C-alpha cells in the first residue's frame, strides 16, 4: 500500500534500459523516434511569433483549446474528413498525442472493460488500458525475392471477429502503424468499421503519422467511413506533423456525445494547455491549408524527402544481411533478423533485445527490438524483429553507412 | 454506460457558468486568476532564447524533466528547504501545478481512501480525489477589518478527521481563495498529526513567493521528519507571472516519487522542452540575484502588496469588508451587510447567496468577482454563502477602471 492500485505492473518501462546502454557507448542512434534536424522555417517562426507577439499569449487560454487552433483544426480536418466539425464540441487540444490517448482511455475504459489492441502496437496502449482498469485483448497481424512489405502484413478477419465480446468497450487502431509502418487499406478499415458498428464499440484511431505516407498510398481516416463518425475518436499530433516533437501539442476529433467525457477528464487533470505552442501550431496549420496539395507545401515536400531516406536505409541495411520490411508510412521500418538468429543464437529474454545490445556494443548502432511492441505472451514468437527510424539528418545516415561498412570489414577480417 | 465510472459527479464545473455571463456584459474583470500584464523581461527573453536557440530544443527532452531545469530546481529549492535534492529521484516536471496535483492524486489515492481537505480549498481538490476513487474529508477554517491570519484551524476537529483510512492531507499555503499563510504553529500541528497517523502530505505551494507584510513562507517539507512524507508542488506560471506556460514540478522522497513517475510516463510521458528551458533560465537568474533588491522575487510581491492595499480601501468605500490576505493573488470580502440589507436577490431555489450576488454585481455594477461557495463542499455551502473573491494582481489600468465602476456604485449609494 501507501500507493495506488492502478500502478500495478505498469511501473516498468522497457524503453529506458536501451537509453542507458546507448549513452555509455559511442553509437549512431537510429532508435530515437524523433528527427535530428530542425523543424521547417514557418513552424519555428510561428513559435517565435507567439513568444514575441501579444503579451496576453503568456497567460491562460480557453480550457478546451486555443480558439484559433480549434478553428483551423475544425475547418482543415473538416474538409479532409468531409465532416462538419464544431470547434467547441468536436475538438480538444491535449498535451501531445500521448495526452490525447490518455484522455480517451480515462474517459471511456472502466473496470473489467475489454480493449482490442492490434499487434504490433504502440507500447503505451497496454499500460494505459490496464491503468484505466480495463484488460487488453490482443489481435495479431500476420507477417508476409528477399524483401518484405508492410502492406502484406494481414489482419485475419476471423481472429479479429473472435476477439469482439459483449465486454469489448473499445478498439485501438493506429495507422500509419508504429512500429511496422503499415498503412491500412480501405478493405481492412471497413472490416474494422463494420465489426465496431455490429458490436457497438468505440474506435480510438491513432493517426499521428497520417502525413507520412509513401509510394502513392493515401491515408484513409476510419472516421470518414460510413456511420463511423458516431463511434470514432481521431487523434493527431503537432509534433509528428511538423517535425517538432518537443512541442507536445495534440488533439482529438469526435462527436459531442463522446467528447463531453474527454472534456471532463481534461478539466479535471490539466485544465489548460500551453497557450503559445497552440498559437504556433494554429499558425503552421493555416499555411498548410493555404498551400494544400501544392508542391511547395510541407505536407507534400517532407514525405517525399523522407521516402528518399527510407529507400536509402533499406538498401544500406540489406548490405549486412538484415532483411527490412518496406513501410508505406510512419517514421520507421522494421528489419527481420532471423538470419542473424540462426547463424548466431548464442547471444548472452527475447532474442531481439539481446541482439540490439550486441549491436550497440560491437557495431555502434542503435535499434529498437519490436518485442516491446508485443504483449508478454506473444513475445516468444516475435523475438526476431528490430525497428529503425529513417527520419534523420543526412549526416546521421552517412555516419550509419560508415558503421555498416566497418561491419563488412569486421566480417571480412 | 459507454463511459467511465470515475467521471461520476465530477463532470460539472461551476467556474464556467459565470464566464458565460461575464463575456456578454461590459465589465471590469477581477474574477480571473491571472495577471493581465506581461511577465518580467528576463522571463519572456528566456522563452525567446529557447525557440531561437539550439534547434534540438524543438525535439523530445528527458521523460521526467529537462535536465537543466531539474538541476536548478534541485539546487535552488534544495537550499530553501535545507535538503539534499536529487534531480533524478526527487524532481518531476509536470504540466503545471495542475498536472502536478493530478499526478499525485493518481499515484497515491486509491478506492475508499480518505483525503483530508481544508476549506476553503482550491476547488479541483474534490473532483481529483473523487476521480481517484477516494472520498474527500473536509475540515473547515473558522473566522475569528478581518485578517486571513486569525482564520484558525481547530486542533480538536482536525485530529478527529484522521482515521485509519486517511491516505493523504492536502495543504495549500499560501491559500487560494483565502490568502492565508500558515504559521509554524499550525504547520507543526499538521506535521505531527500526519506523522502520528502515517499520512502523506501533499502541500500546494504555488504562491510561496507571494507573501506580504514581512511574513515568510514556511514549507512543511522542511519541518523535522516531514521530508519523508511530503510532496511539494510549485508552478512556474504563478512564480513568474506567466500562467500560459503551464510548467510545474513536484519535490519529494524517491519512495513516493517513483509512483508519480509511473503515472507520468503512462499519461503524458514528456513535457514541452522549450518552455522548460525558459523556466530553467528564469530560475538561474533568481538564484543569482537571490534576496537582492533587483530580483523579481523581491520586487513583484512588493508591487502586488500595493495593489492589495489599493483594492482593500477601494472595496471598503462601497460597504464591502475585505479580509486582509498575507499571500496569494487573492483577497475575499464579506458581503454579510449586503446580505441582510438586500436578501431578495433572484435565483434558482437553494442557490447560495454569493452566487446570486456576483451575478447581480456583473449585471448592474460591471464588476466580476468569484463566489467563495465553489471553494466549499456542497454541504458546507449553506453557511459560507457570504464571501466573494477578488484578484488584485492586475495592471494599474484595470484597477483604475475598477475605481471608476466603484465610484458610480458609491454615487448610486449616495442617492438611491
Amino acid at each position: 500500500q501507501l500507493q495506488a492500485r492502478r500502478l500495478d505492473g505498469i511501473d516498468y518501462n522497457p524503453w529506458v534500459e536501451f537509453v542507458k546502454l546507448a549513452s555509455e557507448h559511442d553509437v549512431v542512434n537510429l532508435g530515437q523516434g524523433f528527427p535530428d534536424f530542425p523543424p521547417p522555417d514557418f513552424a519555428v517562426e510561428a513559435f517565435q511569433h507567439a513568444v514575441s507577439g501579444d503579451f496576453m499569449l503568456n497567460q491562460y487560454t480557453k480550457t478546451f483549446g486555443y480558439p484559433p487552433l480549434t478553428k483551423i483544426l475544425a475547418s482543415f480536418f473538416g474538409e479532409l474528413l468531409g465532416q462538419e466539425i464544431d470547434p467547441l464540441r468536436n475538438v480538444l487540444v491535449t498535451v501531445g498525442g500521448y495526452g490525447a490517448l490518455f484522455t480517451a482511455f480515462q474517459a471511456l475504459v472502466d473496470e473489467g472493460d475489454e480493449v482490442i489492441i492490434i499487434e504490433p502496437f504502440f507500447d503505451c496502449y497496454e499500460p494505459m488500458t490496464m491503468m484505466a482498469g480495463g484488460r487488453p485483448v490482443f489481435v495479431s497481424l500476420k507477417p508476409g525475392g528477399e524483401l518484405g512489405s508492410s502492406s502484406n502484413w494481414q489482419l485475419d478477419p476471423m481472429e479479429l471477429a473472435g476477439k469482439f465480446t459483449s465486454r469489448t468497450k473499445a478498439l485501438v487502431l493506429n495507422t500509419p502503424n508504429n512500429p511496422l509502418g503499415k498503412v491500412f487499406s480501405r478493405e481492412e478499415l471497413e472490416l474494422v468499421a463494420s465489426l465496431c458498428q455490429q458490436h457497438d464499440v468505440v474506435c480510438i484511431t491513432d493517426e499521428v503519422y497520417q502525413w507520412m505516407v509513401y509510394d502513392g498510398h493515401q491515408h484513409i481516416s476510419i472516421a470518414s467511413l460510413p456511420g463511423m463518425w458516431e463511434r470514432t475518436l481521431t487523434i493527431g499530433s503537432a509534433g509528428k506533423t511538423f517535425s517538432a516533437t518537443g512541442w507536445k501539442v495534440g488533439w482529438v476529433l469526435g462527436p459531442d456525445h463522446i467528447m463531453k467525457h474527454l472534456r471532463t477528464v481534461h478539466q479535471n487533470s490539466v485544465f489548460h494547455c500551453p497557450t503559445q505552442s497552440q498559437a504556433a501550431v494554429a499558425e503552421s496549420f493555416e499555411r498548410e491549408q493555404l498551400l494544400f496539395r501544392q508542391p511547395s507545401s510541407y505536407f507534400v515536400q517532407f514525405p517525399q524527402a523522407m521516402q528518399r531516406c527510407r529507400d536509402h536505409m533499406i538498401r544500406s541495411l540489406q548490405s549486412v544481411g538484415l532483411k527490412p520490411i518496406i513501410p508505406q508510412g510512419s517514421y520507421f521500418l522494421i528489419t527481420d533478423i532471423s538470419d542473424f538468429k540462426r547463424k548466431m543464437p548464442d547471444l548472452p529474454e527475447p532474442y531481439d533485445r539481446r541482439f540490439v545490445k550486441w549491436m550497440i556494443k560491437n557495431k555502434g548502432l542503435v535499434a529498437i527490438p519490436v518485442s516491446i511492441f508485443y504483449s508478454v505472451p506473444h513475445q516468444k514468437h516475435f523475438d526476431h524483429y528490430i525497428r529503425f527510424c529513417f527520419v534523420k539528418d543526412e549526416a546521421t545516415l552517412q555516419a550509419m553507412d560508415e558503421k555498416l561498412r566497418k561491419w563488412k570489414v569486421e566480417l571480412e577480417n
